[PDB]
């Protein structure tokens, strides 16, 4: 399939060049599979998500994103127009309140929620989560990334926004999870995405284009857009059957375009995540 003025992201992770704007892709597109995007919420009724998504937990008096944070997440994932998983199932997990701010003690709650909820699920192709969340470093976040994981479920998290070793933030420094640096336009490493050796992939992650609250759009930045790219991409391997949960971060990178960024420090992977999809 051919998704003609796409967003540059989408275009780019199915490109083994930078500078176009077709995105292609298996008609599957994810179907069958399942994606938690835990953050501020989705608001499900847009147009953009077709049905396909649904709130299914949140900790605060509202499921609804009164943010737009979640909504633009969910979108990289599996909106329509602005999505990877064209097809996939989308379930929101609010723990992050309308200021985008919670408690890492919520944030643990809602990844044990996941590894338990999937199994009140129907996703025969697999489950995915996304997390486009942190904080500094806590060995029970990272331990709470690390059963949702060990659970059987692709876990992809953002390295951060502070131009720093992902090291010293959590769940980014989990090194079981997924770990995703953020890219621009024209293939530099973004200029707030965190690096280190516990980034796995790169995704695009300035000005990503997606759906936002009230039933509207906006382009945004952020090791926030980077993440749900790679989520979305695992949830159309594990549909194609290429992959598993366990193995499909490994095989993103496997599979990665490589040496292709810029302003990558040395130490830091130059793997840029790709969906090796030959029309």
């Amino acid at each position: 399939a051919a998704q003609t003025n796409a967003p540059w992201g989408l275009a780019r992770i199915s490109s083994t060049s930078p500078g176009t704007s077709t995105y292609y892709y298996d008609e599957s597109a994810g179907q069958g599979s399942c994606v938690y995007v835990i953050d501020t919420g989705i608001e499900a009724s847009h147009p953009e998500f077709e049905g396909r998504a649904q709130m299914v937990k949140t900790y605060y008096y509202s499921s609804r994103d009164g943010n737009g944070h979640g909504t633009h997440c969910a979108g990289t994932v599996g909106s329509r127009t602005y999505g990877v998983a064209k097809k996939t199932q989308l379930f929101g997990v609010k723990v992050l309140d309308d200021n985008g701010s919670g408690q890492y003690s919520t944030i643990i709650a809602g990844m044990d929620f996941v590894a338990s909820d999937k199994n009140n699920r129907n996703c025969p192709k697999g489950v995915v989560a996304s997390l486009s969340l942190g904080g500094g470093y806590s060995s029970s976040v990272n331990s709470a990334a690390a059963r949702l994981q060990s659970s059987g479920v692709m876990v992809a998290v953002a390295a951060g926004n502070n131009n720093a070793d992902a090291r010293n933030y959590s769940p980014a420094s989990e090194p079981s999870v997924c770990t995703v640096g953020a890219s621009d336009r024209y293939d530099r490493r973004s200029s707030f995405s965190n690096y280190g050796s516990v980034l796995d992939i790169f995704g695009p992650g300035t000005d990503i284009l997606s759906t936002w609250i009230g039933g509207s759009t906006r382009s945004i930045s952020g090791t926030s857009m980077a993440t749900p790219h790679v989520a979305g991409l695992a949830a159309y391997l594990m549909t194609l059957g290429k992959t598993t949960a366990a193995s499909a971060c490994r095989y993103i990178a496997d599979t990665a375009n490589k040496g292709d960024l810029s302003n990558i420090p040395f130490g830091t992977v130059n793997l840029l995540a790709y969906n090796n999809y030959q029309a």
